[PDB]
C-alpha cells in the first residue's frame, strides 16, 4: 500500500492547490470588483486549507516514522512539507488581499488597477505552473517561472509609477493609494513563495538550485 | 540522550543563521564598497550552508524515525527543517546580491545607495530577530518583526522614488539601475523569509498565526 501511500499525500498537496488557487482567483475578482460578499467567501473559507497543511504533516510525519521510507521517497515526503507551507501561505495572502479588499469598501479607485491585476495574475500563474511542476515533478518549468518572475518586477516598477506620480494628496485618498501598495507587496510575496516552490521541486530533482 | 539530541539540531540551525548572518553582512558592504574580492568570499564560503541544511534534514528525519519523537518535539523538529530551508535562501540572495554586486564592477553608482543599503540592514535585522525569535523560542519577537516590514516597504517606495525618476537615459546607466532594482528584489525576498521564518516560530508556539 506503500507506493499507493505517497500517491494519497501527493493528492493532498495538489489538492490544497487546487483550492488556493482558486481563492486566489476570486481574491482578485473580489478586489477588482470590489466585491465585499465575495471578499468574505475567501476568509471564511480559508481556516479549510490551515487544515489541510495539518493533514499533510501528520500523514507525512507518519509514513517517515511507520512505513520507513527510503532516501528517494523520503524527500519527497520531505518537499511535501516545505511545499504544503508555501500553498498555506499564498492561501493565507489571499485572504488578505480579501481584507484589503473590504478595507476600501466601494468608492472606485483613485486610479487605474489594470497593472496591479496583471501582476497578480502573473503571480498566480507561476503558482499554478510551480503546482504543476510538483504534480508532474517537472523541474525545468522553474527556469520558466523565472521569467514571469521579472515580468511581475517589470509590472511592479510600472506600479510605483501611475502611484507614487498621481498628484492629487489627501487623507481618504492617501490612505487608499496605500492599501494599494500593500496588495501589491502580498503579490509580490505570493511570486516568491512561488518562486520556493519552485525551488524544492527543483533540488527534490536535480539536486541543483533554482535558477536566475 | 535525546534531550541533548534536540539541543544540537537546535545548535545546527542557530549556527546556519550564524553564518548566513554574516554572508548577509559582507555581501552589503562589498556591494556599498563596491568591493569585487569580497563579494567572492561571499561566494566561494557559501555551497557550505548548503552542506548544514543538508545535516539538519538528514539529523531530523532520522529522529522523526528513530527516537520517537513526541508531539511537541515533533513540531519543533518539523520548523528546524523548514526554517533550516529558508535560512539557505535568505544565504543564496546574499550570494546573488554579491553576484550583482559584480555585475557592475567598479565605476560609482548612478545614484546614492543610501537608501537601499538601510533596505537592506532592515530585512537584515528581521533576520537576526526571526533567528533569535527561534533561539530563545520566543513567538512575540514576531509582531515586530511586522514593523520592520511597513518600514522595508516604506523604504523600498523612496527607491522607486529617487531611481525611476533620474533622467539621464543610457544603454550603461540604465543596465545599471536595473541592476539596483534587481537588488532591491532580493532585499523584498530576504524580508518575506525572515517573515516566514517568524511564521514558523508563531505557529509552533501560538498555533495561532503571524500577525499584519
Amino acid at each position: 500500500t506503500f507506493a499507493d501511500d505517497l500517491a494519497s499525500l501527493h493528492n493532498k498537496l495538489i489538492e490544497m492547490g487546487r483550492l488556493t488557487e482558486v481563492a486566489l482567483q476570486q481574491a482578485i475578482e473580489a478586489f477588482q470588483t470590489q466585491n465585499a460578499n465575495l471578499a468574505m467567501a475567501v476568509i471564511d473559507g480559508d481556516g479549510s486549507i490551515d487544515a489541510l497543511e495539518e493533514e499533510v504533516n501528520d500523514f507525512a510525519l507518519w509514513l517517515i516514522a511507520a512505513q520507513q521510507p527510503v532516501a528517494t521517497d523520503l524527500r519527497r515526503i520531505v518537499a511535501a512539507i516545505k511545499i504544503a507551507s508555501d500553498i498555506e501561505r499564498i492561501a493565507d495572502f489571499a485572504v488578505n488581499i480579501a481584507k484589503a479588499c473590504i478595507r476600501i469598501g466601494g468608492q472606485p479607485f483613485v486610479m487605474d488597477i489594470g497593472p496591479l491585476v496583471l501582476m497578480y495574475r502573473l503571480a498566480t500563474d507561476m503558482v499554478s505552473t510551480a503546482i504543476a511542476a510538483y504534480d508532474r515533478e517537472d523541474a525545468s518549468l522553474a527556469a520558466q517561472i523565472a521569467d514571469m518572475d521579472h515580468r511581475v518586477d517589470e509590472q511592479y516598477g510600472e506600479m510605483m509609477a501611475s502611484l507614487l506620480a498621481v498628484a492629487k494628496t489627501d487623507a481618504a485618498t492617501l490612505a487608499q493609494m496605500n492599501v494599494l501598495a500593500l496588495v501589491a507587496r502580498y503579490i509580490e510575496r505570493t511570486a516568491d513563495h512561488a518562486t520556493n516552490i519552485a525551488e524544492h521541486l527543483v533540488y527534490l530533482v536535480k539536486g541543483k538550485h533554482y535558477d536566475f
